[PDB]
């Protein structure tokens, strides 16, 4: 093939232009995103029961739904929680690669077999079923700068004049609002209600009667009498539309003839669906949205498009309204885009300076300046053909292939330039001999480099998806690289290079260009003499190779293995956890303090604080909170003390003075949609009918026995909440019957007043919203306000709860959890420093086996991936060893000559571990994938050294040490040009600081140090291996 | 696809403006478009125009005073003049619906409302005139 | 049965519409509420969208409102068909 | 149409460029293609 295109230089230019057309076409239209879909796909059912205790939500919604979640494909596990805000969240998680669409449908179908069995109050609130494994594209906030709009008002406006437009933008798939649209709110007053002998039942009945949309038919409708001229609709009651209309609802006519109006017993006012979340932005009332990225959509397109949408609307907002953007991925996506290209461009210049230093002409330097572009651009068309996206993982999978894409251009031009200066052939025929010496080896270089990266695309779980991103990007660029080294680069070597005379080693040049050729010719002389002097006692230099193998193995087992490094993303979280019982008002104080501190002590780094008094991550509740700190650009936050980690430490430390509470800051894990990070994830399970209490006691035993082994387990803790005092009102059924009081009237008097009640709908500026009845806070705050409420008996008398009820305080759960349909408590922790997570697990399991009879366990989340993915690495890379072995035996037609190539692996890796352990890095995914590219070039250099030394024996009749010392001479200059352009091209990634430094340093330090050793040592060890093997 | 040629415009109430106002605003555009016949021909709406409607308003205070249920009133009216599906029956061994409606004779003119009575709690028959009142108004036969 | 255009919109259409979000490849949604008591809501999608997957997602979101629709409407059947096809033939039936 | 008006000048532009590269591929020349590429109007004019 190379010869076909040497003589057709335009046909090969046509093909390389089309690879660039198909690959440039592939960049414009392909989805950009920070990552792809790594998390196993989950479906969440969510349901609300206004006014319900955690037990009620579980015993009338959760369990019902759960008991119907079977007969579903690829279901890994199901966890659910039932809190005391009346909310139920059931997450069903599935096998990796399950169809997110098919899973949602099957769930929905089984859910809907229980909908008829759910309470009506729950049905009316909406039992939603979304796809939960995605994560936030951006976050809009909305403030009013005149300060004339409750969060209620702003939320309504956002609900009525923003939310849909954004959710109809091209590429959006989910939008969540930080509030509700307005709700007509009747705030009952019990003093009045008793005055006129009325309960909240009368109110609710009036509202449903006087706020109604009645269908009344038509005058002159089908079927018609003959001779009819009029056809008109009959119109009757229409839903009320104003607080004024609502207040004018007639509840009762007095005996004298006076009217009892709704406004006579309650306070009508537009308000919210619920008041559980106060969301302040820099301590101002706010609303906003939590947008999400659609499956396979261009983050850049969508994100920009919204910003232009909001922009389109800003003229028309009410006075004061201001849109804010306290989070966006778009900057960090443009950053990573900018960072990878500004590393591939400096790699074309660093190969320009490297090529020009040895080959000393600009004609040769234009072939790798042209060759890498093609393989880069055209890998995108091969990734598009396989449905991959432009993501940090695929983008850094292309800077990690530089060593292999650049060697594929150096080995073609250097061998052409070498055959011309040693034999004296013209450019057109020296390329034919140069490319005959590396035709079958390059096809063998690719079949081997397949069997190295491809077994990693078969890894399982979330990890196996991360690996499937590099594995296909690299293999794609490399299969396109080896094809570019057989179509375009020999056509280029044959028409752009000028002749060199036989023997001219540039030793007759003056200036700086004379000195280097005379110092390198002797440097070639001194090296080939070393290899000789090394050959003398190869039995000595095989004993030193075993020190590299125990030094690596010793280094492999002491280097800690992480997942993916934490970046500074301009944003981070602080959690506020007041204790059990703490009113919203208290939690606000602490929250206002968190915002204050961030707006003074860190004014230079802090851009904004989005304070959410209502929900944390332990749960929702009046005692929890989350503050969202958005930092200024990384440009205005220079240094270490002005980057997230530093700021969080300062924070955690500064807040420890807070006495009546728990305030912690921390940083967002890299993959937000997985959290993971490290540690383990334990579930304690009531596998008999034991009970909440007993499961708690049993959870206690484990928590105490775990705190007595701090050597292995640190931070062993629960994730759920602790029992809280509750007020129980017990109805004496016999006393109620005796007085003529309905249990249903009693029950709704109580829950309507203290819990709230959705009654029906109304029209508010021509949109349908809900109407709710609740007591005005005055009479629903203390256990003694129950004496203010009365319930009307059949004889028509008003009766106080004290006449049929009694009360007492008790304890109960504010958050009942269930794991795979059984009661559970989820325990979180981490391995004490030094030990591995896996052995920490075995301790937990041992500890748990001791816990009382009935109490099972299991592992979820992370701990379920690893327990399902630990045996993969030794058996998949075993297959890798075997297939590359069969690829090398295929290239050298020998079951033994492969081994000489197969013995180069440690030489790079040892240096990679070294460079890693020195700097303070970890065995993370960027390390392991950088190892497979470091091994890929150190063995491709061994393939061309063993091919050049076995070709000298096979078709020229040279001896053993002759062919070895002759081949290592030919293959010296290319190994040096490659590894110099690759250590210097990777250098700015090793000294990389600021935005994106986790991913740059994790590839940089592992590739720079593993390339120092895969070139300095290999050159001395790959001739030894070829001799010890060829002689054995 | 229909398509053929021309254009397809949607005028949208992007505040809580109202049916009427959106209509007026639609009118302005339709008139200003008929003053440029050089560019735009046949500029027109696709929906329908407001039609007179008969509104029966129930005096809740008068109904309560007489002991007449709003639900009884409401279904007396809609069952009679609108129709009502009640339940199913078997017709030659297949299940079909059962509907109740007034015979056209008494559901054709606004004056046939005086023929309909609603029974109060005391057990008396009460005409709509004793708790209702009516008037003609305009409304949309097709809200888009 | 028996409803004025306003009633059909304020008790059926808007309810259903307010639940038609979180759906893939949705181009636009138009709907009409007439005085025959009928409601038609057309959701149109990107070209090449899966006619099966689109129907399912709609149905799923529709059904989160079914509990909030009037009983008179539920009993009549809230159907969800694929509307972009066209007539193969038309049979008529007379008695001579 | 508001979502499909820019397509024709840029898609047939790609068409010009790829056939140009196909003709340069057949005659091994970056200039001999143009002699083939200049026949388009001769038919089209008659079609109009």
């Amino acid at each position: 093939m190379p010869n076909f295109f040497i003589d057709r230089p335009i046909f090969a230019w046509v093909i390389a232009i089309i690879i660039m057309l198909a690959g440039g076409l592939a960049i414009l239209k392909l989805p950009v995103a920070q990552y792809p879909t790594i998390a196993p796909p989950a479906v969440t059912i969510s349901a609300s029961y206004p006014g319900a205790d955690a037990k009620t939500v579980q015993d009338t919604v959760t369990q019902v739904i759960e008991q119907n979640m079977n007969g579903i494909d690829n279901l890994m596990y199901m966890s659910s929680n039932s809190d005391s805000t009346g909310t139920v969240q059931i997450t069903l998680t599935f096998e990796s690669g399950t169809d997110a669409d098919i899973a949602q449908v099957q769930v929905q179908n089984k859910l809907q077999l229980a909908m008829p069995l759910l309470p009506q109050e729950v049905q009316q609130q909406g039992v939603s079923v979304e796809k939960s494994s995605s994560s936030f594209l951006m976050v809009v906030g909305v403030i009013n700068t005149d300060g004339t709009m409750t969060q209620e008002d702003i939320s309504d406006y956002v609900a009525a004049n923003m939310k849909d437009a954004i959710s109809r933008t091209s590429g959006v798939g989910d939008v969540q609002l930080f509030g509700s649209q307005y709700a007509m709110r009747i705030w009952m007053n019990p003093n009045e209600l008793n005055k006129f002998q009325l309960t909240p039942v009368d109110v609710i009945t009036a509202i449903k009667a006087q706020n109604a949309q009645v269908a009344a038919g038509q005058l002159g409708g089908t079927p018609p009498v003959k001779g009819q001229q009029l056809n008109a609709s009959i119109i009757a009651q229409t839903r009320l539309t104003s607080t004024e209309e609502f207040g004018k609802i007639l509840l009762k006519v007095n005996q004298d003839g006076s009217r009892v109006l709704l406004r006579d017993v309650a306070k009508i006012e537009l308000g919210g669906e619920n008041y559980d979340i106060i969301a302040e932005f820099n301590g101002q009332p706010a609303s906003g949205l939590g947008i999400k990225l659609a499956t396979g959509a261009n983050a850049l397109d969508t994100a920009a498009a919204i910003r232009a949408e909001l922009a389109k609307m800003e003229p028309f907002f009410p006075s004061g309204l201001k849109i804010v953007y306290p989070y966006d991925t778009t900057p960090f996506v443009k950053i990573s885009i900018h960072e990878v290209v500004k590393t591939l461009v400096e790699a074309i210049i660093l190969v320009f300076l490297v090529m020009y230093l040895f080959l000393q002409n600009f004609r040769a330097t234009l072939i790798p300046t042209i060759a890498v572009p093609v393989v880069l651009l055209g890998t995108f068309a091969v990734l598009a053909a396989f449905g991959f996206s432009i993501n940090t993982l695929t983008m850094f999978g292309m800077v990690l292939a530089i060593g292999l894409l650049v060697d594929d251009a150096i080995v073609v031009v250097e061998n052409v330039e070498r055959v011309m200066a040693e034999e004296g052939l013209p450019p057109k025929e020296a390329t034919r001999k140069s490319m005959g010496q590396i035709q079958g080896a390059l096809v063998g270089i690719a079949m081997v480099l397949s069997a190295v990266f491809v077994p990693m695309a078969f890894f399982g779980g979330s990890t196996g998806a991360i690996y499937r991103q590099f594995s296909i990007t690299i293999v794609s660029a490399m299969a396109l690289s080896v094809l570019v080294a057989l179509i375009l680069t020999p056509a280029l070597c044959a028409t752009m290079l000028k002749p060199i005379a036989k023997g001219d080693h540039g030793e007759g040049k003056k200036g700086f260009f004379g000195w280097f050729n005379r110092m390198f010719e002797k440097s070639t002389h001194h090296y080939t003499d070393s290899v000789g002097g090394i050959l003398r006692s190869t039995g000595r230099y095989l004993v030193l190779y075993l020190i590299i193998v125990v030094g690596m193995a010793y280094l492999f087992v002491r280097l800690p293995s992480s997942f993916l490094p934490d970046e500074d993303q301009g944003v981070f979280m602080t959690m506020v956890q007041l204790p059990a019982g703490a009113t919203q008002e208290r939690t606000q104080k602490v929250l206002n303090e968190v915002t204050h501190y961030y707006l003074t002590k860190e004014k230079n780094n802090v851009e904004s604080v989005f304070a959410f008094n209502g929900f944390g991550f332990a749960g929702r509740g009046q005692n929890t909170g989350i503050a969202f700190v958005s930092l200024k650009d990384w440009a205005d936050r220079p240094g270490e003390e002005n980057k997230v980690e530093a700021i969080t430490m300062r924070a955690t430390r500064a807040f420890s003075q807070i006495k009546d509470a728990m305030v912690f800051a921390f940083n967002l894990p890299a993959i937000v949609e997985l959290g993971t990070a490290t540690g383990f994830d334990f579930e304690l399970i009531d596998q008999a009918g034991l009970g909440h209490e007993k499961l708690t006691q049993a959870r206690n035993q484990l928590l105490a026995e775990a705190a007595k082994h701090p050597d292995m387990l640190t931070s062993v803790r629960p994730n759920g909440l602790e029992d809280t005092p509750q007020f129980k009102i017990d109805i004496d059924q016999e006393k109620a019957q005796a007085l003529g009081v309905s249990i249903n009237d009693i029950n709704t008097t109580l829950g309507a007043a203290w819990g709230g009640s959705y009654v029906n709908d109304f029209i508010d500026r021509g949109r349908v919203k809900k109407v709710y009845v609740m007591s005005e806070a005055k009479y629903r705050m203390l256990p003694d306000d129950i004496g203010d409420w009365y319930v009307r008996a059949a004889d028509g008398q008003m009766v106080p709860f004290s006449a049929f009820s009694s009360s007492r305080w008790e304890y109960g759960s504010p958050r009942l959890e269930r794991y795979n349909g059984l009661p559970s408590m989820e325990i979180l922790g981490q391995a004490a420093p030094g030990k591995s997570t896996g052995e920490a697990m075995e301790l937990m399991e041992q500890l748990a086996s001791k816990l009382p009879t009935g109490v099972g366990y299991d592992w979820t989340g992370m701990s379920y991936q690893e327990r399902l993915s630990g045996n993969q690495a030794p058996s998949l890379y075993a297959i890798s060893l075997i297939v590359v072995f069969l690829c090398l035996a295929a290239l050298y037609e020998s079951w033994s000559i492969p081994f000489s190539v197969m013995l180069v692996v440690p030489l790079g890796v040892i240096g990679a571990l070294l460079a890693a352990t020195f700097r303070g890095l970890t065995n993370d995914v960027y390390f392991q994938v950088g190892l497979l590219t470091t091994i890929g070039l150190s063995a491709k250099n061994a393939i061309l050294i063993v091919e050049f030394a076995k070709d000298l024996m096979d078709k020229e009749g040279k001896g053993l040490i002759e062919a070895t010392l002759d081949a290592v001479r030919m293959r010296l200059r290319p190994i040096l040009m490659t590894s110099l352009a690759f250590i210097l091209g990777v250098m700015p990634l090793v000294i990389s600081t600021g935005a994106g430094s986790g991913a740059q340093n994790a590839v940089g330090t592992g590739v720079m140090g593993g390339m120092v050793t895969a070139t300095v040592l290999a050159i001395f060890f790959v001739p030894v291996f070829f001799v010890v093997v060829r002689r054995r």
